[PDB]
């Protein structure tokens, strides 16, 4: 679920979830336009991943509790049988690692209302 | 913000927000397909409202705190000057009221993976 995604974020990276709350055109709730950079691209993919999760029976991306472990900075998704669980854990793990590896452009914090996200 | 929306939900209606965590094709996170009914259309509109809220400077739908009052079952949005606050409070008030007046088809709970939402 979301609380797990937040912990995965700090597991895999140096920045916590709050630094992404309002980044670019896609980090944080919804969004539109072209993802401004790699990081934004990360959030763009994650949004879609969550959308697809809904296409799975009894699967809610924000409340679904999955199984995972953190051996800082390593994240491991343990689910195999529970498809919904494995799918969402993958979404989050992917995003968490993506966030960690991508550069954070302070120039792109707060642009969702600018030409950039049109 | 989201916490204010939850309270608005039980202010205006009988059912609380948990009642709308996994309903139709659009209640809850994201969604796709055709809203199956009135209630689902309520959620469909809200989602769009939130994602339009981003096109406002310093406006994040999930964390922006606005001014509102609840005189059960009446919700009043107080903001005039703070455009972001005013716009978002409206999104939430509209949804909250829409949820209250719309019928709750239990038959439409858990269908996001079915043919209904494609
Ligand atoms: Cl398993
Ligand atoms: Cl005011």
């Amino acid at each position: 679920n979301l609380k797990q995604f937040k912990n995965m974020i700090q597991c895999a990276g140096t920045r916590t979830w709050t630094s992404y709350i309002g980044y670019g055109c896609y980090c944080g709730y919804g969004g539109s336009g072209t993802p401004v950079d790699e990081l934004d691209r990360c959030c763009y993919t994650h949004d879609h991943c969550y959308n697809k999760a809904a296409n799975i029976p009894g699967c809610n991306p924000l409340i679904k509790t999955y199984s995972y472990t953190c051996t800082k900075p390593n994240i491991t998704c343990n689910d195999t049988s529970d498809s919904c669980a494995r799918f969402i854990c993958d979404c989050d793990r992917t995003a968490a690692i993506c966030f960690a590896s991508a550069p954070y452009n302070i120039n792109n914090i707060m642009i969702s209302a600018s030409t950039s996200c049109q």
